[PDB]
């Protein structure tokens, strides 16, 4: 009640007092890994796994179960415990499914190592947020959604370096994909090399009644802020976190929430696996008429495209306001969607994409500050784990279903991703 409040009030005036622009910049990098890591596994398993009838989707079903796990235990074993916990995993596996010798046993500790980075962006998002003062939330959180696009960009260069040709059998031995499955797992590694040196949040530590173990971290910060300017039961608790939030208090808000991270990751998932795959049926079929570097090159355009949009929304949500800029966003990206069936050509396919990276990046950065500000620390983690989850849950839903529509329909899916960013912007517009 009245000690809720009066703890959120001071710790956001010592967090404040701490100051910004050191430490912060220094976990900024830390957790980007982490994200990066994140983006690597999602594209190894959107436009590799393929390479290897949707097998590689299952990967998802891990990662939407680890999403759930990791970020409901974060919240009772720390942050930036079980985000350690939660990359040593997916590093684990990812090392192993190069040593071995299937795709029965490749697919298995591959979905191991999708069910450890499934817990990545939950805890990393709630786990930065927790040194982030009010004024710099969002533009800080803005920022961190550009390391997702930096981690595909660099697992696309891996596979069009190492593992450019479709051939990828596991029986022979010391084969070049599996030199490209190790190196993959190289931001993971690095991830939770460098997370081991940042400190437990200060938030967490409050909360769970170490009032000492979050001193020091929150001294640790305004020293380094300012040297450097100057001078089981455990999963009854899990339930209880996840049962809170759909209470009278986050009932309506859990479910609009659930509807628009649905909703938009669906879109979007769906879009940019099909996409590959309606240029390739283009230039087959214009070929007929009369590889993984194109992949690579729409990987490398698209995150420069959400660059502008990214910059753009990291420095004006403060101003114009989250709730606003996520609907506006969301509008936008659903116009733009609608817009992309026009591209009758790759060579404006192409833009129209980036059209729409540009414009929705926009969206998804709003998205991930708001489900941060609308959730308490006692279950910002969980919340933002179970609608990761969710998002999951619509990255199959998505690519499954686009996948299935890539020739057959010309303009189907930017259809059904055009109604489901309208539906999905509804749902945004009516958020608290
Ligand atoms: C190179 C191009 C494609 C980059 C485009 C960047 C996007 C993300 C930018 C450009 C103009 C921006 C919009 C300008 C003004 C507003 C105010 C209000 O209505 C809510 C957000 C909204 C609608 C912004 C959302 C983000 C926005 C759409
Ligand atoms: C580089 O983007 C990422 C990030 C993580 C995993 C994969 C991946 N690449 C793709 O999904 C392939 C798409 C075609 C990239 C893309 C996305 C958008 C919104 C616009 C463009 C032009 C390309
Ligand atoms: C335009 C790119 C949107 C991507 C898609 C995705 O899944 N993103 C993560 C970033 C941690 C998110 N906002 O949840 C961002």
């Amino acid at each position: 009640r009245k000690e809720r409040e009066e703890l959120a009030q001071q710790y956001e005036a010592i967090l404040r007092e701490c100051g910004h622009g050191r430490f912060q910049w220094t976990l900024y990098f830390v957790l980007g890994l982490a994200l990066m890591a994140d983006g690597v596994e999602v594209f190894v398993v959107g436009f590799v796994l393929p390479s290897a009838g949707m097998l590689g989707l299952i990967v998802y079903l891990g990662m939407m179960v680890g999403a759930f796990l990791w970020g409901g235990l974060a919240d009772r074993l720390g942050r930036r415990q079980c985000l350690l916990i939660s990359l040593s995993v997916n590093s684990v596996f990812a090392f192993f499914s190069s040593f071995v010798q299937g795709y029965g046993t490749f697919l298995f500790c591959r979905l191991l190592s999708g069910v450890g980075i499934g817990g990545s962006i939950p805890i990393v998002f709630s786990y930065f947020s927790e040194f982030l003062a009010q004024e710099k939330r969002g533009e800080h959180l803005s920022w961190l959604c550009m390391f997702w696009m930096i981690g595909g960009v660099y697992a696309a260069a891996m596979a069009w370096a190492i593992i450019p040709h479709y051939g990828w059998s596991f029986q022979y031995q010391f084969h070049s994909w599996r030199v490209f499955v190790l190196v993959c797992a190289f931001p993971s590694v690095f991830a939770i090399g460098a997370l081991t040196t940042q400190p437990e949040s200060p938030r967490f530590f409050l909360e769970n009644g170490k009032h000492d173990e979050a001193w020091m971290v929150l001294k640790q910060v305004h020293d380094t802020n300012m040297r450097a300017k100057g001078h089981l039961s455990l999963g009854g608790q899990v339930w209880g976190n996840f049962l809170s939030c759909f209470g009278p208090e986050y009932r309506r808000i859990t479910l609009m929430m659930m509807g628009v991270w649905f909703t938009m990751s669906f879109s979007y998932y769906g879009l940019t696996v099909w996409f590959p795959d309606m240029i390739r049926h283009l230039q087959a079929v214009d070929y007929a008429s009369r590889g993984a570097y194109m992949v690579y090159f729409v990987s490398f355009l698209g995150t420069l495209a959400v660059l502008p949009g990214n910059i753009v929304s990291a420095l004006l949500m403060d101003k114009i306001g989250r709730l606003r800029m996520l609907a506006g966003s969301s509008v936008m990206s659903c116009v733009s969607c609608f817009f992309l069936s026009f591209g009758n050509s790759e060579s404006a396919m192409i833009a129209l994409l980036c059209l729409f990276g540009g414009v929705s990046i926009a969206s998804w950065n709003a998205l991930d500050v708001l489900t941060v500000e609308l959730y308490p620390s006692d279950k910002r983690t969980t919340a933002f784990g179970f609608l990761n989850a969710l998002c999951k849950l619509a990255a199959v839903l998505g690519i499954s279903i686009f996948t299935s529509f890539v020739g057959i329909t010309k303009a189907a899916p930017i259809l059904f991703a055009s109604a489901a960013l309208a539906l999905g912007s509804s749902l945004a517009l009516k958020l608290p």
